[PDB]
């Protein structure tokens, strides 16, 4: 039997059972596992999803679970409702504005559809920017804060969820519920690197700041990883205050059997840099090498380029990069923000929605993270091919909310850790899985306490490891309390 509401939904063609809506919604952008739900569903309004929700909680033995689908950009499944009801989110954001920013220009509103390049366009067009990204831009509000939202400002902005006023959650139960830090705090830390798993973000009111018109943006070369790492922390430790002038850092690690061929491909380097960086390489004898990334945000004003100038000389000359190994490029701000689907559209090398992605991202503590260069990036990883970008980089727990569902390291200082393998052939896609595990391995014996990010487990002992027990009894408090019948995100494989 099925309420007036949810009967609707079919009546209204939104509800769809069809080969081509079931089949879209089977797939995700890992294309590693597939999973066909029973049902697509593509909502007008927020009242199509409090009508699912609400027959979903008031229909006794109710069979279906439920997944929330942003872009599908899950890496194992995450977004997917095997033999259930699959939310295409999207369907939002085909009258009222899905965007709103804010009259006094401190925040802006988007629908948890929206996708984040989107959000920026709307900013900017008012003049102001979100201050914590992710690398890539076409990923949804909601999808992104049901994770954490990781990039190169979180060091001193932290992630995404640290960056959230407030948002609408229709709940596991039907009922649309506003929460903050005052009210309803307990759902807003349940969201928020809540894998999905209490309700689904329909609103999200996200911290803004003047916008920059451009980024200087900045590559410094390093064959030792401990130079590497010191100077990467020095530029994101807190100050004496707040933290320093670099708006952005991250860090790559190149393998040096590929070295040549991938500093070519980070669509950084020209071919005289690329000369020149691996000859240094066969200079010092190098397995790897490591390349600091940092910007620097200013306007248009007219002293700006020199006060950048003199701000940028005054940060270099406290590091320890090789001598002259320092690369320096100038763009639009919002040319940087996007830079990753600005790839995608250009050359999409990474076989992006196109080849299997058995990506490998974790955060691994400071004290370790030596640790983790050797046995990895000078160990596993040598004498393989690899295609794609091996990215690291320092992040400051303080500006993580440790009361919200996104677990991380107890240091105070943890670093981004993120491989980004792309799979040709069938037997490099079994043997990228075969690494990866074979990476986890190695930090199990040698005693690492990481934590995975974006991962999925399919062991209940590991998720709750991942939480720690505490804060698993808390996760599990907050599933009780607002998706008793577990149909919430059954991808994430915790509850289901
Ligand atoms: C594909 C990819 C992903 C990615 C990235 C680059 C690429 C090419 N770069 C990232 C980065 O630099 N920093 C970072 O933190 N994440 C990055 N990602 C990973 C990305 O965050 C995840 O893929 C994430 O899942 C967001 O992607 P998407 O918006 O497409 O969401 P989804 O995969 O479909 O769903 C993920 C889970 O969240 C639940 N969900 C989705 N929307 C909502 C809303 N609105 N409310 C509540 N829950 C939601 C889904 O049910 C699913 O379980
Ligand atoms: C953006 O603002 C618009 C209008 O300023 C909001 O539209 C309202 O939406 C609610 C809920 O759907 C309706 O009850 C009102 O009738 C709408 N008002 C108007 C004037 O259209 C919209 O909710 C806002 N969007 C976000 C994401 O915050
Ligand atoms: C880094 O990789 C390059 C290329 O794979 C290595 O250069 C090769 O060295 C072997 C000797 O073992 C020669 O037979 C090849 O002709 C070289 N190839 C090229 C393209 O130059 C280099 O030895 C490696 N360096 C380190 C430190 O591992
Ligand atoms: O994809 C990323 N970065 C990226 C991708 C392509 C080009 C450059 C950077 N980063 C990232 C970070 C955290 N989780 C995930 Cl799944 C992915
Ligand atoms: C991966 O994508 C390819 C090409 O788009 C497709 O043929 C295949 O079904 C996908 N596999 C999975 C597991 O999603
Ligand atoms: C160069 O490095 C390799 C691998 O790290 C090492 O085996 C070799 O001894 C080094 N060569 C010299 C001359 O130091």
């Amino acid at each position: 039997p099925w309420p007036a509401s949810l009967a609707a939904l079919a009546l209204d063609g939104k509800l769809r059972t069809d080969s081509n809506a079931t089949a879209a919604a089977s797939t995700d952008f890992g294309n590693i596992t597939s999973a066909l739900p029973a049902a697509v569903l593509y909502p007008s309004s927020t009242a199509d999803l409090v009508a699912l929700l609400s027959a979903a909680n008031s229909t006794p033995g109710w069979p279906y679970t439920i997944a929330f689908r942003g872009r599908g950009h899950s890496l194992m499944g995450q977004a997917f409702a095997p033999g259930g009801v699959v939310v295409n989110m999207a369907s939002l954001g085909d009258a009222p504005p899905r965007i709103n920013v804010s009259a006094d220009g401190r925040y802006v509103d988007a629908g948890g559809e929206q996708v984040w390049i989107d959000v920026l366009r709307a900013s900017l067009a008012r003049g102001v920017a979100p201050r914590s990204w992710t690398d890539y831009l076409y990923l949804t509000v909601g999808g992104t804060l049901s994770n954490a939202g990781i990039s190169g400002q979180a060091f001193r902005h932290g992630p995404q969820i640290s960056n959230v006023l407030e948002m609408d959650v229709i709940t596991g139960h039907g009922e649309m519920v506003t929460c903050s830090k005052q009210l309803n705090a307990d759902l807003f830390d349940a969201v928020l690197g809540g894998l999905g798993q209490f309700g689904v973000i329909t609103r999200a009111r996200i911290a803004v700041e003047p916008a920059p018109a451009r980024a200087r943006w900045v590559r410094l070369v390093y064959t030792d990883f401990a130079a590497f790492s010191a100077d990467q922390e020095r530029l994101t430790a807190p100050r004496p205050a707040s933290f320093g002038p670099m708006s952005y850092v991250e860090g790559s690690v190149f393998v040096n059997q590929s070295l040549a061929t991938d500093l070519a491909n980070t669509g950084f380097f020209t071919d005289a840099d690329v000369a020149r960086i691996v000859a240094l390489a066969g200079e010092r004898n190098a397995t790897t090498v490591y390349s600091i990334e940092a910007t620097l945000n200013y306007d248009n004003a007219t002293a700006a380029a020199a006060a950048v100038d003199q701000e940028l000389a005054s940060v270099l000359g406290t590091l320890s990069y090789v001598e002259g190994f320092a690369f320096q490029r100038d763009v639009a701000y919002a040319a940087f923000l996007d830079r990753v689907h600005g790839e995608e559209v250009a050359l999409n090398k990474l076989g992006l929605w196109r080849v299997p992605h058995p990506w490998l991202n974790m955060f691994v503590p400071r004290s370790r993270i030596a640790d983790f260069d050797r046995g990895v990036f000078k160990g596993i990883l040598q004498g393989t091919d690899i295609v794609g970008p091996l990215i690291v980089y320092p992040l400051n727990k303080s500006m993580w909310d440790d009361g919200m569902s996104a677990a991380t390291p107890s240091e105070d200082v943890f670093y981004a850790v993120s491989l980004l393998f792309s799979s040709v052939a069938p037997n490099d896609l079994a043997r990228l899985q075969e690494q990866n595990r074979r990476i986890l391995r190695f930090c199990d014996l040698a005693g690492i306490q990481y934590k995975t990010y974006a991962a999925r487990h399919t062991d209940r002992s590991d998720w709750v490891r991942h939480f720690g027990a505490a804060k698993w009894n808390r996760f599990v408090e907050m599933k009780n309390k607002y998706d008793p019948k577990r149909l919430l995100s059954p991808g994430q494989d915790i509850f289901n």
